[PDB]
């Protein structure tokens, strides 16, 4: 199915102009325990926040324009970057909040993080009932020398 993945501070933020006010290497290990060797569907910007593949997966970049980067794979509507995903158990959406908005309303599972943090931010992560979803996992964890704030991890599945 399709799955969202996604990182949040209060008030559901996921982004802003300049690079986030954390440091959480616990995060970016979940984000890649639970996205390993599966397709990626990422929005332009936050492609460019990366500036590189994602190692051991098919990227797959939305724009409206020629992709500028032919290591990965580039498309220009919701349905082809679904299409160039083929046949695999678990599409991976990966940001920002404007691919997110479109696809929510196809995912079957929510890969949350929460952050204690809060943070001026421009975009959200869109709006979800909790109880159309089903909590099937969830980890609290403390601040420590590695991370700067303290964080949760859930896994919701759609009712
Ligand atoms: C930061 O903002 P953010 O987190 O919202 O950014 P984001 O989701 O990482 O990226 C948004 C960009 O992705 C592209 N995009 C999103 N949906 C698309 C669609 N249905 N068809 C074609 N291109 C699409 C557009 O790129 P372009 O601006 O290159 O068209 C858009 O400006
Ligand atoms: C590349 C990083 C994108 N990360 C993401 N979508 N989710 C988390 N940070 N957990
Ligand atoms: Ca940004
Ligand atoms: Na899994």
């Amino acid at each position: 199915g399709i799955s969202l993945i996604a990182a949040l501070a209060v008030d559901r933020v996921i982004g802003m102009e300049n690079a986030m006010p954390w440091n959480l290497p616990a995060d970016l290990a979940w984000f890649k325990r639970n996205t390993l060797n599966k397709p990626v569907i990422m929005g332009r910007h936050t492609w460019e926040s990366i500036g590189r593949p994602l190692p051991g997966r098919k990227n797959i970049i939305l724009s409206s324009q020629p992709g500028t980067d032919d290591r990965v794979t580039w498309v220009k509507s919701v349905d082809e970057a679904i299409a160039a995903c083929g046949d695999v158990p678990e599409i991976m959406v990966i940001g920002g909040g404007r691919v997110y908005e479109q696809f929510l309303p196809k995912a079957q599972k929510l890969y949350l993080t929460h952050i204690d943090a809060e943070v001026e931010g421009d975009t959200h992560f869109p709006d979800y009932e909790p109880d159309d979803w089903e909590s099937v996992f969830s980890e609290f964890h403390d601040a420590d020398a590695q991370n700067s704030h303290s964080y949760s991890f859930e896994i919701l599945e759609r009712r």
